[PDB]
């Protein structure tokens, strides 16, 4: 549990952009190191159990500030900047199926480590493209997975713009089990593979009804390879039950990377978004029609 003096640490931007959040990157003066620093209200307990926790795939902890009124986590800085900005950039047409396939066993190696390998069983709660970042060498590393630990509740407020991310029973506030964090693990896959915001720009609510009473998901492309749209459906599976832990998942990508045929294939699918970007926009719009409806009442 190292500790870090506010003053060994000199500031810089907010890193959230849109709802910014409390993580500003800055210099720990004395270590010569970029850090992120999370400011908090206090610190507790429980940021000390999960101060050991250390791998390749989560955010790594440095030390906290103990020095009232300024409190913080001090963890690593990843120099890529986050998955979504990524993702949702020009940047990320240059994505190929190797780069899929090695960033999504980064994040299920992450979650496989919260889940059977840390010391405490952690479960994420709130996985999202958002809570990962990417490091200087393209390492992705999981944030945030102390949070739904930290604070014991939730509002809508604070639900605001993760509704797509979230699985249907973590919207119920219905018992909840670590594959939670498979349904949303199989949003982020979508958002790599597609390169789209999820039910961009829908009421939060709507969401929430559409995939907790009526089985929406996320419009997965004709042309998006078979072997992609099965493992998206069983992350997605209504019955939490039913989906697939991150050993599973972890080995299914493994296979899929001995399919001979899938890179031409899925290249192909990646390269020609300009022809199916409007089937994702078509149940948008169909959606957003259903909204007009649902407000006359
Ligand atoms: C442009 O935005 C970025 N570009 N590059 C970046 N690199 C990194 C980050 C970043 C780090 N954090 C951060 C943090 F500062 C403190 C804690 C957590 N997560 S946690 O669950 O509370 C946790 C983690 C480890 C030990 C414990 Br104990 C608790 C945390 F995620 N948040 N964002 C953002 C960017």
């Amino acid at each position: 549990f190292v500790q870090i003096k506010f003053d060994d640490l000199q500031f810089f931007e907010n890193c959230g952009g849109g709802s910014f959040g409390s993580v500003y990157r800055a210099k720990w003066i004395s270590q010569d190191k970029e850090v992120a620093v999370k400011k908090l209200l206090k610190i507790e307990k429980e940021a000390e159990i999960l101060s050991v926790l250390s791998h390749r795939n989560i955010i790594q902890f440095y030390g906290v500030i103990l020095e009232p009124p300024n409190y913080g986590i001090v963890t690593e800085y990843a120099s890529l900047g986050s998955l979504y900005d990524y993702i949702n950039s020009n940047r990320s047409e240059e994505m190929d199926m190797d780069h899929i396939m090695t960033w999504a066993t980064d994040v299920a190696k992450g979650m496989h480590y919260l889940h059977m390998e840390a010391p405490v069983k952690v479960i994420h709660r709130d996985l999202k493209s958002r809570n990962v970042v990417i490091a200087a060498d393209g390492v992705l590393k999981i944030c945030d997975f102390g949070a739904s630990r930290f604070h014991n509740h939730t509002t809508h407020m604070s639900l605001v713009g993760t509704f797509p991310w979230m699985a249907p029973e973590v919207i119920q506030s219905l018992p909840v089990s670590e594959t939670c964090d498979t349904y949303s693990y199989g949003v982020v896959l979508w958002e790599m593979l597609t390169r789209e915001v999820p039910f961009k720009g829908l009421e939060g609510l709507q969401v929430a009804w559409l995939v907790v009473e009526k089985n929406e998901r996320l419009t997965i492309p004709s042309s998006c390879p078979r072997s992609f749209a099965e493992l998206l459906h069983q992350c997605w599976e209504a019955d939490a039950k039913k989906r697939p832990s991150f050993k599973q998942i972890i080995s299914i990508l493994e296979s899929m990377s001995n399919d001979t045929s899938l890179p031409d294939k899925c290249n192909s699918f990646l390269h020609n978004k300009a022809e199916w970007r409007c089937e994702i926009e078509a149940t948008l719009e169909r959606l957003k029609k259903l909204e007009r409806d649902l407000s006359f009442k």
